[PDB]
């Protein structure tokens, strides 16, 4: 009809926040006389703006039960009836579990994991009408069905959650594959699936014991989003809708020496030309985006959101967002991308930050990029008597007083924006670093994330561009020669790697010591880093030898974490003797239980 | 007589704390019956310990006026009268000025600055009976008279304070030159001068407008200190008087993951065999040391103490110490050596630390070693569009939210424990780095310290040992060929360096903008770092070009700190045009006033 788009698509009765903003987009609709035909719904307000193609409606749902109702636009002789549903909430929707340190997240770029339906690789009408598996920056045809097809593999690997790069539609001319330029916040990308397919994926994942986390982006949308292409008003995007390039200097939010000029350039600046910057200080923009997040939580049953670009957005509005989400879903977890150089500035973004006080982001989980930088060097260097190697871990962790909630820090070796743990295929010839890094990651504090393909030694270097950071999982396509979803088609080394991660993950799942236990560590001792996780009377103890050589060490230092004269290494299932001294082969790892 | 040592030597009437501990050392004195012959002084308590050579007396002075009085030991037939003075306080002793960001401190190692009295280079009876100017680790003969002789030079350089490495006596066999193994807390080292000489030095310094800061060490004394050689009890030193070597891991005080074993080894461990670790948890040790600090403040009129090794000592006792000092001298400033790798752990030691809360060190000033590390690389590297060079300064300073009192951070390029700013004589051929580093140091936030000899390009590298970090000031000895205290005997380059520092220092002195002003800075712009200090309506603006090349930059970013279309560079006294763009020669520095 005259109505092109209605947002949200639908809503629910009995949400904690009883307000509903319905955004209407169509042909010169703004002059219309608006009414409702409904049962116990109040139309509070109709908002008109420069662009006559939009109306913004504010409804009060406090007294309203599930129902179908009509929005009615009368313009002279013409009358349009827009039907609208208030669905009935699942029981206990509010009580959906979040994710936490008991979990391990498996990060998947949908377009690059598995093609389970080739018929949707190209969608008539969409601006990017091409797939080309040999172009790193083109669509390759991955989809939701593909992920659904391989849930068995993911669960068997031992992770507890899938985390998806953005699945919301990116109808862009170029670069649509990655998902970070959304053109519709209320639709899965038609090349990945329908909305229903995503709900089904989540159901299927939950039934195999897997949580689902979803990437969302409030800082910016794609330039082909109707909201941008046909702006309601200049106030919806920063710099009044004109492209000004961001500096990426997000330290300006908290830097005590920041300039006014630089704060504006950073936080109001656009990431690129085709990713215009939302003005989150606009009440309509903010509610639109907030509602979008809540919609996907109610509709799809997700356990988590990662808000990319969190520091590039208005601080106050993102605090309101986190508050509004947690008011509706008290156990839900949100992680923000805090890509900064140091723990000090990252800690500011975490909920209850001592350094932000009295400001509070309300953001439960932030990302430990500094730990990533250290872990990418700590297993390759010599650990001397004074410095290097595993000292990086000792020294970094001892600074955890900065962080308000250290067990709500996402930890990771890499992700879709970094070099992979192994930079090149050639580097994967030695798995020592892999084994130490993952032992550390999966036993120390925080919430681990594994990037898809880590478990089969996929390699990549940032210097060759972002496209090759996100190569196709070998096996995800019908015509792939080697299908690495099955052990039978994997190199010996790939199976060594896969089996190692799986051992740790399968052991970690359900393990209350790692999930909730105190942490206690010791300075590297003749190159050997030792630490303990301890919950009640159960404990775990890790030894990591930080050198390419045999080392004997005195065990007297560790008396307070060694309650018995021997224990079993979980990895080799062999006994380790704990009496006075211990000799550790080159790059040894012991993971003891007590 | 039978009394070898009395501590303190004397005291004052009308101190805020009315308690006085008098420690008596002699031949089997502990059985004695003790009394006083005095006017309105109460002997509260006499403390006996394992060693019979000691008595500890506690007196109450609350009702007591200045007087001479006697302590009386009666043992059978023998009776010893120990005379003791309660001096009368100078008026306004309490109100002695501290030091602060309006100051610049000039750090001097006394044995290596100037020999103004060669007759005291060797002192009969002292265990180290040798001087040898050609041995880096031997005494060279510097003294107080030498510093007094060159106060004119120091004041003319433009600094506001002298800071001395320890002047308390180090009667040790080897290594006595540096001062960090004290054998008498109540005596200046006889090779430097008498107590009176130090008081005179201070008087002389004050009259030329210079403050005096004194190094003290509570963590440890020298193994030839009577307190150690002939211990009152095993409880006076950690590990019951037995040598156990410290790990140097002082992060154990605040590390949330610290072990019990490691905390003890670090904080109770000895620095070396000949530097035994005081047990500051012993009430007698603590009062002894506290009183010693207060004594030198009353007696000598000093403005500041640097407590070396502050983190190796008991946290609670050092907080009590800072409180007790500030209760007596409210404006006095104490700086603690916080030699740690990062701002997080350093910030814990600063008074009102948000990360230590609810603990509080009460330590006003801490040392910004991380800024030093950055400054030793920031002026040598390329400053690209994204990273390197002057970015190190931008990035470090933006983390100042960690610090409770950023203007009470001691900043410095080097000191007696580091490589000098210039590692070798050859490196001093280029002064660009010197000029940028010192411009930065003397205009940015904090309390600058210059190490003696920096102003004449003395060079040294840590790798050649500590002795060559502390070479003789050329001119401090009667037989030196080139006397660099006078411009006439200096290389052209030495005079370029000296004149540059002097210009900045002389301009900084009295300058309220630098002392008290806000700081505002900008990300390096095509390699050029720019910042402003601003107090009321007066401001200062620095431009530092962070590359070995000419660069034109847009000035539009800086509109908010450029209130006029031109200004005068303080350094070259030439006009700089502030209109739309600015072209900066290789390594340019502009220091503008408005
Ligand atoms: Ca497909
Ligand atoms: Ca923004
Ligand atoms: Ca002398
Ligand atoms: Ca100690």
């Amino acid at each position: 009809s005259t109505i092109k788009k209605v947002a949200p698509t639908f809503w629910w009765a009995g949400m904690k926040n009883p307000e509903l903003q319905i955004l209407l987009y169509g042909d010169r609709i703004s002059s219309a006389d608006v009414s409702l035909s409904a049962d116990n719904i109040t139309l509070q307000e109709v908002v008109k703006q420069e662009n006559p193609n939009y109306l913004v409606l504010y409804l009060d749902l406090s007294k309203a039960a599930p129902q179908n109702f009509d929005i009615i636009l009368k313009q002279g002789k013409k009358q349009t009836k827009i039907p609208y549903e208030l669905k009935q909430r699942r029981p206990n929707a509010s009580a959906v579990e979040g994710f936490d340190s008991s979990d391990v997240l498996y990060l998947i770029m949908p377009d690059r994991f598995a093609n389970g339906n080739p018929s949707n690789d190209i969608i008539p009408g969409m601006l990017e009408g091409n797939v080309d598996r040999n172009e790193p920056f083109a669509r390759h045809g991955g989809d939701l069905k593909g992920i659904e097809n391989h849930l068995d593999y993911i669960a068997d690997l031992g992770v507890t959650s899938i985390w998806l790069n953005p699945i919301q539609e990116n109808d862009m001319k170029e670069g649509s594959y990655h998902g970070y330029a959304i053109t519709d916040y209320y639709q899965v990308d038609r090349r990945f699936g329908s909305n229903e397919e995503f709900r089904k994926l989540t159901q299927e994942a939950n039934a195999k014991g897997l949580k689902v986390v979803m990437d969302m982006i409030f800082n910016h949308c794609g330039s082909d989003n109707y909201l941008f292409k046909d702006m309601p008003s200049k106030d919806w995007f920063n710099f009044e809708g004109n492209y000004v390039q961001t500096s990426f200097k997000t330290a300006t939010q908290m830097d005590p020496y920041a300039s006014d000029y630089e704060k504006k350039i950073a936080i109001d600046g656009w990431f690129t030309l085709t990713m215009p910057d939302f003005n989150q200080r606009n009440r309509h923009v903010a509610t639109y985006l907030i509602q979008s997040s809540i919609w996907w939580i109610e509709y799809a049953g997700i356990n988590g959101i990662r808000q990319d670009t969190h520091p590039y957005a208005d601080f106050d509005m993102m605090a309101r967002w986190c508050k509004a989400v947690n008011e509706e879903y008290p156990k839900f977890n949100i992680v923000g991308e805090t890509w900064l150089g140091n723990n000090v500035l990252i800690s500011y973004w975490q909920k209850d930050s001592r350094l932000a006080y009295p400001k509070n982001s309300n953001l439960p989980t932030v990302m430990d990029f500094p730990l990533m930088e250290e872990m990418n060097k700590a297993f390759d260097e010599e650990t001397t008597e004074w410095n290097g190697g595993l000292f990086r871990l000792y020294e970094y962790l001892s600074q955890d007083i900065v962080y308000s909630h250290p067990m709500s820090l996402l930890t990771f070796l890499d992700n879709h924006d970094t070099s992979r743990f192994y930079r090149s295929e050639a580097d994967t010839k030695n798995l020592d670093r892999y084994k130490q890094a993952l032992t550390f990651l999966l036993t120390t504090r925080g919430i681990p994330q594994i990037y898809y393909g880590t478990e089969i030694l996929m390699a990549a270097d940032k210097a060759n561009g972002d496209g090759l950071l996100r190569c196709d999982f070998p096996g995800g396509w019908p015509n792939d020669t080697k299908n690495c979803f099955d052990a039978a088609n994997r190199t010996p080394q790939q199976n060594e790697a896969f089996s190692f991660m799986q051992k740790l993950l399968q052991w970690r799942k359900g393990n209350e010591v790692i999930a909730k236990g105190q942490l206690k560590h010791f300075a590297p001792n003749k190159g050997v880093y030792v630490y303990e996780r301890k919950y009640g009377d159960k404990s775990v103890v890790v030894f990591l030898n930080g050198n390419d050589r045999e080392q004997t060490i005195d065990l007297v230092p560790y008396q307070e974490i060694l309650p018995a004269s021997s224990a079993f290494d979980l990895l080799t299932e062999k006994k380790v003797e704990l009496r006075n001294e211990l000799t550790l082969p080159s790059r040894e790892i012991y993971l003891l239980s007590f």
